[PDB]
């Protein structure tokens, strides 16, 4: 970490990451009638990798499954759900029956606005997605300095069945640059660890921030690399620029400024120490 | 057949099929607790003669008895089980005794699911119906170049009785249109014949396809009248016309085109010579 | 044909053949040293013939250059690779510059691994041949009912240079005897064509299959005496028993069956109309 | 333990888990021409996880792939090699990427012969596989109280390619009966683990004893349970007998006796408190 930032070489390695990133096709995020499924043109998930909707009709949705071998991790990486979208993000979860909701994001920052409004902010205002037919309801919250933890039931009204879904809200990230420390960010995911919520008996956690790249490649980026830091004979043998290529095979754009990677690199090493 | 192809006059055979077409009240089907128990609106198993689940929540499945009497043959048609209806198929097979299904769709097509995973894909990963308390095996699969026979089993978890089902998988109904030759559809019907699947010993063989009555509605026909002419002393008078519309009084639309209908008399014909 | 047919006379034609059929030297592919690149002892390249590798250690691939100068059409037939040679095997799709590689057998048949997994099954796990040091990766997939169209990226590690290979898999030729219609092989090659993979812009297309003579065999004779057919004034004075022999003074085998060779007969006969 | 030692249900137990054990297929091991190839006739690899060798004339070895999803660790158990299998045993450790190889049996034991000599004893006593073309030499080795392990140098003559494997060898079990104190067995657990042997960077880690399922299956169903009893949010949600269940759909009677059970439970136990 010394020397790069000494010599300043952050944006050359960001920039040589983004250029030895993998290419393969988005031709159904690339569909006309799934325009108003994505919130960004730029950010879209790789027809190998992408989460198909059980449905006939469409079964799209811009989300990609990013599973790392070695580290033994697997992640749905997804965008902010869309107004329109928040069905089909909640159809997912039970779909691919996943356990945690990682959101690193501010349904409102800066002046625009990057997230929906996808789960109740009231006991007694639940939430009834009708084109998936699902019923959402806020059963209780901790909020904490720098994030928030809630206990939502999922039911599946075709079935009855109901599910109790962990949101783990990161509400503190800047709405520029990222944190100083990643004290708190490490903190947080020490939180989803320790909640059971990234193990293997669940689906895959979901991840979101607004475009789903950016911030939630940090938090998938610093965990994995966490895991082969502690899963490898050696101590260092594990390159996360190496790991975040890996990773960028799975969903484009992992990782979007070379802020973010300091950052990323910051919180391994801050984070190994533990 | 040559007659009907030089004047080109299937799709006239077609429309005097679709104009006599019997017509049944289908009453429970249309029920607003079973609209998602329908995989297309305009396909419904008629009230007297729709497959009832012995269960007394909802007894409804869109499925269809087709018992003929002069071929001695009954079918059981359905639709490809939705991801909320994979229970109910699998009731319906224990219940009615069946010893094979029949698919006659890929998991996939045009893009579309066009059907449920409703068995399992790997021998270690049994499935569990937990809505209709059944357990489901993958005991052995055999795939050859046309088709892909599976050997299942099915156990009710009350009653721990176990049963073995074949799963005969046609694999290659193209995407669009009908095959140009019959010849691997006919062999495929033999290879279920040889099965014994279609004895009266066992239940109906359960047939699907996408909404069961296109593919599904020509594998019965052929199988039908290969049964009459083979019996009947004289082979000619086999009016499949007749047949078919004798069957469209179990269950609506068996046959949704006229190339289907011309793939039929086809069929038929190629699978009379044996 | 009919004659043929009629007179059962494929056999003595066949034989014919085996007896004109010219013989070359393999002296190259015989010597102990390339025991273990040749899959069958009784299917080698002649010398004169045969695709060299443009290395120093050792140049051989059991694979032939057949070139037909009337039909101004030509194509590399090998055998499928082995474990030790997946490298030897795409170190020629790349030196020989060749656009498309057709696979005309499965992975298995019969129970015998017939073929290495010499392509990338999964997008995200691309394969490097260290030996010859290309990297190779899957880049999208299009399953059909009797074909699949692979688009994969070949890349030499050392000049960092890319190529995208199209592969064309017929997947549905019988574990036993040849196709009761010719019908989907021809499509099967109609795509071929239509994909530009045997533009004289690009190397030879590489055909294989098992040994590399009998279905590899079927494809290019009956693709070169269309091309004769559409290109002589007398489609009619088209041999086909006079083409084969010219080819098989370039690959030793081609045809390795009467009934392969009536159904390439056949082929030509059903393409021949187009 | 306390409850079953007392009550003495360890063979009610243990009966449970062989009247509850999957049954599938073994087609291919018990071909006619796989005889000499299996050391015990009542102890076959399981058609759907059998370990395939790469070559197309016979892929059958008497192994499994034993891949436990949640406690994430893949395994391949084998019988001790045949004087024949040697190779074949090589052939499936190079083509598998294992890099460890852990023996829990003596070359004799008793009055019989439990497994073959299929690693040389002698630096200058090196072995070549002529059948699989492999070379194997011993390259140094470290002898224990309880157990030995080896440096071995593995060449694929036919690539010239050269590959250290870790022979783990516990020499210290008894003729009859288990280990009284499970003291030894878990160091040597610990010895491979640390080893890195059984991470996911390599292949799956070749276990075996001499049918391949007793002893090597205590240590793999200790092994994982002590994953799951580390990997889980809860302490004690991991059941060894639903876990041994789970592991005997990929092998046939892993853990051969109520001893072998008792112990396992043992080790679990006494390997916890690590
Ligand atoms: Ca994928
Ligand atoms: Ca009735
Ligand atoms: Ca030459
Ligand atoms: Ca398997």
């Amino acid at each position: 970490f010394e020397q790069i930032d000494k010599s300043g070489s952050w944006a050359a390695i960001y920039q040589d990451i983004r250029h030895e990133a993998s290419d393969f096709p988005c031709r159904v995020a690339k569909l006309p009638k799934n325009k108003n499924r994505n919130r960004y043109r730029d950010v879209s998930p790789f027809d190998h990798s992408r989460i198909k909707l059980h449905q006939e009709d469409n079964d799209y949705i811009n989300a990609s499954l990013i599973k790392m071998e070695e580290a033994q991790r697997s992640y749905i990486l997804t965008q902010g759900p869309l107004p329109n979208t928040c069905g089909h993000f909640w159809e997912m979860v039970w779909e691919q029956k996943s356990r945690g909701v990682v959101m690193l994001n501010r349904v409102m920052e800066k002046g625009s606005l990057k997230c929906a409004q996808y789960w109740p902010q009231k006991e007694e205002k639940e939430m009834i997605f009708e084109d998936t037919n699902l019923k959402l309801t806020l059963i209780s919250e901790d909020i904490k300095s720098y994030y928030t933890v809630r206990q939502l039931e999922l039911e599946n009204l075709t079935t009855q069945e109901t599910r109790e879904i962990l949101h783990f809200h990161y509400t503190t990230w800047p709405d520029f640059g990222v944190p100083e420390s990643p004290a708190s960010f490490l903190n947080f995911l020490f939180k989803v660890r320790e909640s059971g919520s990234l193990s293997p008996e669940h689906g895959p956690v979901v991840v979101h921030c607004s475009a789903g790249i950016g911030r939630s490649g940090t938090f998938c980026l610093a965990d994995t690399c966490l895991l082969l830091m502690d899963k490898r004979k050696d101590p260092s043998s594990v390159d996360i620029k190496k790991v975040l290529l890996e990773m960028r095979k799975f969903r484009m754009g992992l990782i979007q400024t070379a802020d973010q990677l300091r950052f990323s690199y910051l919180a391994v090493i801050e984070g190994a120490k533990f």
